[PDB]
């Protein structure tokens, strides 16, 4: 906790073990919290990382691995309990949400094709699933949903 | 997960067990996360709670018990790992912070009297402890610190 723990040489943070010594290019758990250190010892803060397990990870300005829902650059993302960004459907409370399969951001006000390519799910403006959507159709074929 | 879990009757969220039944006026852990439900079964969201253990707890709009640093109404608070709002000194990374003993918000740009009433600690504008503060004094007795 003096020459042994969180260190700061201007550019960023690194961390010192009694002796392992300082993590680089890996994850580390520190007082209960996961961080990632770049190839040069420096903690990632406010940054996306695409890991070796094919997952996307986010680290806040503080360096803490994101877990659960997190608004980032004005878009929602859900991260599983082990910090992996999720895509597709997720259960949150009483309802369902859908996260782009490409960028991973929550989708809203959209039709999502069903897995078997046969049908659709509508997600409202706030992103929730419509359990009971309502349609109206005008003569030109214009559709409103609610 | 249908007539058995997160429920929503307009006013707020309540939660149904196979059969305990629905928590009221207590904490509950649900899929790894702690919530609090008022005397009437409803999940607290975006709210301070003063618990029966004499601690202050915060619950975000989502209802999640706050843990770690959390900015709330434009002030910082550190919550211990079990969600109890902390006061006094805390260790964060390479430095120290001080949280008001009264309201619990982080203190910045201030002198804090040492425990034994004998000396002082200065915390900068961003709230960090000054390990090496510098003073200058003008003829009227005016002091700058840095
Ligand atoms: C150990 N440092 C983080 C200071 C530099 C690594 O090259
Ligand atoms: C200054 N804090 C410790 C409050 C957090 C900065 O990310
Ligand atoms: C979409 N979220 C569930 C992340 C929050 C909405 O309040
Ligand atoms: C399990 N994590 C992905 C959280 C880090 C170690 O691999
Ligand atoms: C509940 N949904 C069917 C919308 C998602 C599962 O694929
Ligand atoms: C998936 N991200 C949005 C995190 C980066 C682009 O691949
Ligand atoms: C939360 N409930 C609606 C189940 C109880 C109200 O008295
Ligand atoms: C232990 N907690 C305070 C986190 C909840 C139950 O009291
Ligand atoms: C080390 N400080 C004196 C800053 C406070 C610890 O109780
Ligand atoms: C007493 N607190 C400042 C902790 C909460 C605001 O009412």
């Amino acid at each position: 906790s003096a020459a042994t723990g969180w260190q700061k040489n201007g550019t960023g943070y690194w961390y010192v073990h009694s002796d392992g010594s300082y993590p680089k290019d890996k994850f580390e758990k520190i007082n209960g919290t996961w961080y990632y250190f770049d190839g040069s010892g420096y903690m990632l803060s406010d940054r996306w990382k695409k890991h070796t397990d094919g997952n996307w990870y986010y680290f806040d300005q503080s360096g803490e691995m994101a877990t659960g829902w997190k608004k980032i650059a004005d878009k929602w993302y859900y991260f599983d309990v082990e910090g992996a960004m999720k895509t597709g459907w997720v259960k949150y409370k009483d309802t369902w949400y859908y996260l782009d399969a490409k960028e991973g951001a929550m989708v809203s006000n959209a039709f999502i094709q069903s897995a078997d390519g046969t049908g659709w799910y509508y997600l409202k403006p706030d992103g929730t699933l419509a359990d009971k959507p309502e349609f109206t159709v005008e003569p030109d074929g214009l559709i409103t949903v609610k």
